[PDB]
């Protein structure tokens, strides 16, 4: 099936991430300055991990989105979405159903 948010988590701890910021909602996880976040809210891990814009169109190169832009509560981003009445932020949701592929595609997008 697809990869729960522990799952999610639990690879960007092994890649020798830390934590950016942690709610009971989500991981905020950054390795350096890169920033992502594990939705805790996946009860299906489709929409598990949300990383950050910018990487948009690269980012589904190497692993298609769950959707397009989740607007964000707690996951900060920067690009906080002013074109509506309540300004909440956005991250892409991206999702996978296996554990390897995550670590293949920190390794893509992230490492090498």
């Amino acid at each position: 099936m697809y990869l729960r948010p522990d799952e999610v988590a639990r690879v960007l701890e092994k890649a020798g991430f830390t934590v950016d910021v942690v709610t009971n909602k989500t991981y905020g996880y950054r390795r350096g300055e890169n920033y992502v976040y594990v939705n805790r809210e996946a009860r299906m891990g489709r929409t598990a991990l949300i990383i950050h814009p910018r990487l948009k169109d690269r980012s589904s190169s190497l692993a298609d989105p769950a959707s397009d832009i989740k607007t964000c509560d707690h996951y900060q981003n920067f690009p906080l979405y002013l074109g509506g009445e309540t300004h909440e932020h956005y991250g892409i949701p991206h999702g996978f159903s296996s554990r390897i592929a995550l670590e293949r595609y920190l390794n893509g997008l992230f490492g090498d």
